[PDB]
């Protein structure tokens, strides 16, 4: 060890960060009167309805 | 490792952000007297009505 033959110095680093996300929301707060389309074998009713409103410009 | 042969340094990044939205609202707070148009087989009434108001300039 007379010289710096044994003198040693070293550093090392490794950092990793990963992220991920997702969202999906929906809301509906109306009331619509529909009409029966047909009666199924079990008695369930197929209902279809439509409502058109022309407030102004569309 | 005498020289910088092993000396290493690196960085990397990847960021992504996506968004989306939509809204649709409507309101109606009137009163209109309508007239029956015809009587359906089940007794339902087809009602049609119209009201015209000329406040001024239109
Ligand atoms: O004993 C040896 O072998 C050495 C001692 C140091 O001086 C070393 O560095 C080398 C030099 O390169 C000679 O020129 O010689
Ligand atoms: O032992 C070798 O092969 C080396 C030592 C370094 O000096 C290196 O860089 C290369 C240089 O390119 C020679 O000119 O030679």
């Amino acid at each position: 060890f007379g010289n710096s033959r044994a003198d040693m110095e070293a550093s090392g680093g490794n950092s990793f960060n990963g992220k991920g996300g997702a969202n999906a929301s929906n809301t509906f707060s109306g009331t619509l009167t529909v009409t029966v389309d047909q009666v199924l074998a079990n008695g369930n009713l197929h209902v279809v309805g439509e409502k058109q409103i022309a407030i102004n410009q569309g």
